[PDB]
């Protein structure tokens, strides 16, 4: 049952015993592996048609409290058995329960620590948790968010942070942030099917316009937020320009690069995922850290269904775009990633390259093997989009499983 | 909707369902509890030498599945020729404990094994494979004659042709036909006194086995190894490939003049020879197959892997790059130029080669051809996406379902 895990660069071997703690099922079976699938339908977080079984919830709850008390080394103590009873009496009576701030802080950190697709988990212990459970309006969500952004950005010296809004309650709508990230660029479906801006944001941009936003016409127009309080229509909120930090891209040696007019924001804040802690679900819990240069230079700027600048850059570099064997694509992508690192470093904004990032992840995997006897990792996401085998994680076998607390995907609110 | 794995292509936003996986009769390493898809050698396709024949009934079920597959491919499923063949296989297994394949059946199974290989990006060529029947072979000496013939035909002076040579199957109460080498062409790995390794670090053991068996070792970085061929119940015999049969390509860069001075080179023919070909339950322990190289395999893996030649730093220093800081992306720049050299050099020498962009584009075409043909295609994402410029190829944006279908090429324990 326990996986023999091997690193092919070093020849070392380890056994993942942490996978035995996984209580949630993934999409794979012995007949076929679906590890490469981006999204689920089974691992998804289905709405509350009513309160989920008290036994099931109480089981996840007790396990979390147990995890919390081990965390502070006061396991088995009186403080522990009293807390387990509080949780049980509360579920038995109301069908749900509530967490203490310190449990929520522990839970939030464990959620990040448990995320298999995150290559930045070495930073898991340093996370600023903002308790925004004292929120009752879209207006209040906005204030909290602005404060999250101000703190997280920190003049360019980024700090990891998460804001937790009210949990889901049975028989009531969810608190939701309609945007996938707090900061994203608009995607305008310009007449001929083409899209000015980020093609991945066509739908959300249309929804913003539908809710009163007067749109722009640039390639990098920061989008407004659609915040939604329970059973209420989403409200539109324009983020103050002084709050959104952006880095204009330029190349260290290629003078003409800057003329491309490219730029990217400093803060990567995912705001569409569900945070699950002890059976409870927080539908609104935006989190942020800092960028790995490849997400910007490779994925966001070079993906075919995204900005797709690969060719424009290759033409400017005067590369042989006629044939694939000239490797014009590979050369252009490397220069774009270098431009991102140069630009962010020049602007004094936090950034980390894929080589440094994966090296740190290897250290993290080692820390975790010692600490918990394994570490859930999703190979396809941990290995960077360019230069895969050039990094240490490529040659490292990994085991992927679901551990709780956990960040999960959830249905779009519309 | 449909009760099958839903697969999405994120670049195009298109959806497909894999119904072919339903026909998988063999389990992989994953369970709903955890995914072990990233593991290289899972104990699944692994075939530990069964002392005797397969259970008459287990072999029988596998045999029946293959015969059905065969008749279905020639469009005679349910016919008298089909039912007669099924009876003939059962009768043969009932009296002898095993059975034998008709020539066309062997050709079909061999092509299907390639078609079914999850990790092969070059499967769009599956239909055009030359199958050499070597089931008459009876000595290590003859295995060598057959291999040299394969190498000659397959190499074809630089205009490579896919081919597989099938030696006699595993037999009850009779040793196996084995090729000790991992590939027909491999460079030697010499363990230095100082601990280092000259040549290919990956080939240290086979090199030492060659020496233990009479090989007089050289001491270069690119010394082609001799073959250790093994016939039934005999010790392996050493056979040196005549130099003129092993085509090699001196590597040079199209603009960086100094690259040629590095003295780097690579052989033109990739021929895997340590895998077991399984068809209808019959095992062909010796069945070397070859095709042609995808540039990344040479320039990125073979030449740049830290546990292989590891030439990244040397090329970086030559390009005068900052190898003291990761942010200079010195590794990336060098690897790109190393891959361009492999492509430029093979094209210059008139030897078949395919860049990772052209290969993945063609695999996308293969995926479409197989959706319509079989209703899905077993693919191992981690092995299909190139070791460099991953998201720049169309396969990165294509979800994939991985499973084991038979006939198949499986891993098997080293003979020693
Ligand atoms: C410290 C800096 C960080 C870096 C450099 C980093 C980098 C990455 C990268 C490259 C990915 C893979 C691509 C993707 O899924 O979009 C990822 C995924 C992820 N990270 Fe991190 N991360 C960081 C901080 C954080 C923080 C603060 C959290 C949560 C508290 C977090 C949670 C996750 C999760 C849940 C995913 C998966 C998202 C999905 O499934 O789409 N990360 N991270
Ligand atoms: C025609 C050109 C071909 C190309 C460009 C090609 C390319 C590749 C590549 C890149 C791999 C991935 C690396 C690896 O797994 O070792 C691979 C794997 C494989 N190919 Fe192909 N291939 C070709 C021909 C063939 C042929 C002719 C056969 C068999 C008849 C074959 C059988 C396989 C198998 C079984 C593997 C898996 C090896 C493993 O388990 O590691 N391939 N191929
Ligand atoms: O840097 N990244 O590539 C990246 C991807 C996805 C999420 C995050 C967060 Br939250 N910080 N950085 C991230
Ligand atoms: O070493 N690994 O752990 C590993 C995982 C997944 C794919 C590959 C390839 Br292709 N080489 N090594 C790999
Ligand atoms: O080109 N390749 O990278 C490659 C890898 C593994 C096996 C083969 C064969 Br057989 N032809 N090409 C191959
Ligand atoms: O699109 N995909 O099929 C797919 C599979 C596995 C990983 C990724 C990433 Br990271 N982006 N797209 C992916
Ligand atoms: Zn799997």
């Amino acid at each position: 049952k326990f996986p023999r895990v091997k690193n092919w660069e070093l020849g070392s071997i380890t056994y993942d015993t942490l996978c035995a703690q996984s209580q949630q099922d993934g999409p794979c079976t012995p007949r076929r592996c679906l590890g490469s699938l981006v999204l689920p339908r089974k691992l998804q977080t289905r709405p509350s048609p009513g309160p989920p079984p008290a036994e099931q919830l109480l089981s996840q709850a007790r396990d979390f409290i147990n995890q919390y008390y081990s965390s502070i080394k006061r396991s088995g103590s009186q403080a522990h058995e009293e807390r387990l009873q509080e949780v049980e009496a509360e579920v038995a009576s109301t069908g749900t329960y509530h967490l203490r701030e310190s449990e929520l802080v522990f839970g939030a950190k464990q959620a990040w620590r448990n995320a298999p697709r995150c290559v930045g988990r070495i930073q898991w212990g340093k996370l600023q948790v903002f308790d925004a459970r004292d929120c009752s309006s879209a207006q209040e969500m906005f204030t909290y968010i602005c404060n999250h952004i101000k703190y997280a950005t920190n003049r360019g010296n980024l700090r990891s942070a998460i804001t937790v809004f009210p949990q889901r309650a049975p028989g009531r709508g969810d608190f939701r942030i309609w945007n996938s990230q707090l900061v994203r660029y608009a995607g305008y479906r310009q007449q001929d099917g083409s899209v000015r801006g980020d093609p991945a944001n066509v739908e959300i941009t249309e929804l913003c316009i539908q809710h009163g936003w007067t749109p722009g016409n640039g390639r990098f127009d920061v989008l407004p937020l659609l915040l939604q309080a329970p059973d209420e229509a989403p409200e539109l909120f324009v983020l103050p320009p002084e709050l959104v930090l952006e880095v204009p891209l330029e190349h260290p040696t290629l003078e003409w690069f800057a003329a491309l007019g490219l730029r990217w924001y400093a803060l990567p804040a995912v705001s569409n995922m569900l945070l699950e802690i002890g059976g409870l679900e927080f539908s609104a819990a935006p989190f942020s850290g800092w960028y790995m240069s490849t997400e910007i230079g490779t994925r966001n700027l070079c993906d075919p269904h995204r900005y797709n600048i690969l060719e424009d850059v290759a033409v400017c570099m005067d590369l042989d775009t006629r044939t694939t064997s000239s490797l014009w694509k590979d050369k252009a992508a490397v220069e774009i990633n270098l431009a991102v690192l140069h630009s962010f470093q020049l602007a004094k904004v936090t950034i980390v390259d894929h080589h440094a990032a994966t090296v740190s992840f290897m250290k993290h995997l080692d820390n975790e093997q010692k600490a918990r006897g394994g570490c859930p990792a999703d190979w396809a996401w941990i290995v960077p989009p360019i230069s895969g085998s050039l990094t240490p994680v490529f040659h490292q076998e990994m085991v992927n499983y679901i551990l709780s607390p956990a960040f999960r995907y959830q249905p779009d609110p519309w």
